[PDB]
């Protein structure tokens, strides 16, 4: 059957307790509503989400549970760029060309970083502007997204 | 003839000294290259700028100067929506979605204040997003522009 809804996450726990299958999606796929996938352990599941979350689905949300049964979203590490501002100023500029570019940006783990997804014109653009930053392999939580509205 | 360069600005003065006449643009038309426009005194001239200033025309620049005679650069006050951002998240946020409209961003009078032309869906955006502003009629003034690569 449709997957419709979310049935909250892995972290508003659910001591597992579960026998937990997961989806292993792309940060690129977070946002699609009606999809066909299929699960890790190899079940077929097909969503058409009503009311979904705007950033996207987020690490360890719960698509299906039943009995002792999970499907959770699993996010796949990707090639990402990790960007350290100096200054306000800086957060303004580096936010304000990326959101120009149409580009990705994900809050970092403080003030001055952020994670935007690895792209030639993205990494050109950030060395042009002398912006600190570094790739690595890490998971884009769509939980950390920023909106675009 | 046709300007091509600019010949320093009013502020590396120039006490004047000068009969300034002056060119009123709006803000809209600081980064035009080629044009003709009229002084307020009435003289014709035509630009095809080289090497223009990416940010645009800034208040004061000077486009001609012969002996006495100067014209400079007058950007006329427009409707301004003036952003007065709470946090660096909220500058982030701000800065990503103005530049994701594609709209001019300006940088305010203090690291969290941050200026854009007022357009019904910049302001729709802003409360829309609970972000402070006031809509006053002010100058935008290209030098404190934030730059599209």
């Amino acid at each position: 059957m449709i997957i419709e809804r979310l049935v909250g996450n892995l972290r508003d726990l659910n001591p597992l307790d579960f026998s937990v299958d997961h989806v292993d999606l792309e940060w690129f796929e977070t946002r699609k509503k009606i999809a066909r996938f299929k699960t890790r352990q190899g079940k077929d599941i097909a969503i058409r989400l009503k009311d979904a979350p705007k950033l996207g689905l987020s690490q360890g949300d719960i698509l299906f549970k039943e009995e002792k049964e999970i499907i959770a979203v699993n996010i796949l590490d990707s090639e990402v760029i990790h960007i350290q501002a100096k200054s306000v100023a800086e957060v303004a500029k580096i936010c304000y060309e990326i959101g120009n570019r149409h580009a990705a940006l994900y809050y970092g783990e403080s003030q001055f970083e952020f994670k935007t997804p690895f792209e030639k014109p993205t990494l050109a653009l950030l060395e042009k502007l002398g912006v600190q930053n570094r790739v690595l392999s890490s998971k884009l939580d769509s939980k950390e997204r920023l909106t675009v509205s």
